[PDB]
């Protein structure tokens, strides 16, 4: 069927009033625990992970904003998204395939959960100098085998926060001080806005 669901283990932030919007909080480059299921009332489909920017805005400003953090990184390898090498994982999904800094395909059987352990390498600052900075979102698309409508059959997003040196942990203390272990993704359904991957090209330097 085409009833999906994602989940992201991590901490959350807590509503302070009405009208707030929830983030859950990461550590850069450190491996969270997502699942995805298909759980119908009743077959292999291709999911893509990416970090984007939940602003949405214009295809240039969203390359604009990449080529500064990509240009600040320590290596050139350094990507945006990763995915760990857990057995546990492998014996759930496969084909891994790295499509852009951004992005990573994976096939999984719907009769099973699929398990990964994804990593989130960039700071909301990190796209300008000396800010709240800009709003992120794990977001997820999932196509069929098939794929005869090119588009993504499902997707859902998760708002992001991410921080440096366990600083997540630190803010939901702090948050607790002036005063739940799953964060479930929420489905969309414009299929047809493809999202911006970013690819390094050192052509031409």
């Amino acid at each position: 069927g085409n009833n999906f669901e994602y989940t992201l283990e991590a901490s959350k932030s807590l509503r302070q009033k009405p009208g707030d919007s929830t983030m859950t909080y990461l550590n850069k480059g450190q491996f969270y625990p997502i699942t995805l299921k298909e759980v119908s009332s009743s077959s292999k489909v291709r999911s893509v992970i990416m970090v984007v920017f939940a602003e949405d805005k214009s295809r240039e400003d969203q390359l604009r904003h990449w080529k500064y953090w990509h240009s600040r990184q320590h290596t050139a390898k350094q990507r945006c998204i990763d995915i760990a090498d857990y057995k546990e994982s492998f014996n759930t999904i496969s084909n891994v395939e790295e499509i852009a800094y951004n992005a990573i395909s994976f096939t999984w059987d719907i009769n099973d959960e699929a398990k990964v352990f994804i990593s989130v390498n960039c700071l909301s600052t990190d796209f300008s100098s000396q800010v709240k900075g800009l709003p992120l979102n794990i977001q997820i698309d999932t196509y069929s085998y098939n794929n005869r409508s090119n588009k993504p059959v499902h997707r859902a997003y998760c708002q992001i926060k991410v921080f440096c040196d366990k600083g997540a942990e630190q803010k939901i203390r702090d948050e607790e001080r002036k005063q739940m272990d799953i964060t479930v993704f929420k489905p969309f359904i414009d299929l047809d806005t493809q999202p911006v991957l970013f690819i390094p090209d050192v052509h031409f330097a």
